[PDB]
């Protein structure tokens, strides 16, 4: 049993709810919240800008030190950093950004990072300002992630479309 509430069950392991990952993280304090990161861990908008704002910029400060030591992530890659006031840990995952020309096949590699964590509060990857088709992102998620994932998708006309089109 866990603390996640109000989710629709899509499969054995994937759940979906119309909630802000920020407001959802603040309520649940999950072990892992996933950030929709870029390779530079520059949290400017969407899930990343919103998560970072909710940490009062502490996520960005920590991230800048990580990059100064380790250099940029790979597209499809991830790192584990603090969850600050939102979660125990934040898994920063880089999905491909279509608005930069990245290979959408890298989306499966991105979601494979989730399998290193038994439970994750997570966003839809490459959604939003990353430019991918969210229906495709949900299909890759279901077909790739084997651990228990709670997607918080803060957007009605899209939540309802994802549910009503889910095979
Ligand atoms: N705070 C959030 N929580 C959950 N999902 C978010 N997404 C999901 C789609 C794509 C990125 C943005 C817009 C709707 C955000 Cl910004």
């Amino acid at each position: 049993v866990n603390s996640f509430s109000g989710y629709l069950k899509l499969t054995d392991n994937v759940y979906i709810k119309n909630a802000d990952i920020v407001e959802e993280a603040k309520k649940v304090k999950p072990t892992v919240v996933v950030n929709a990161a870029n390779v530079y861990l520059k949290h400017g908008g969407g899930v990343a800008g919103a998560l970072n704002k909710a940490t009062n910029n502490a996520m960005q400060v920590e991230s800048d030190d990580y990059i100064a030591t380790n250099g940029p992530l790979k597209v499809g890659g991830s790192c584990v950093l603090s969850g600050h006031n939102l979660a125990k840990h934040c898994l920063h995952v880089v999905g491909p950004n279509v608005n930069k020309g990245e290979d959408i096949q890298l989306l499966k590699s991105a979601y494979e990072n989730f399998n290193q964590h038994e439970v994750l509060l997570a966003p839809l990857l490459s959604a939003g300002i990353f430019g991918a088709d969210p229906i495709h992102s949900l299909r890759v998620c279901v077909d790739t992630v084997r651990t228990n994932v709670y997607l918080a998708v803060f957007d009605k006309n899209l939540y309802d479309k994802l549910v009503s089109s889910f095979l």
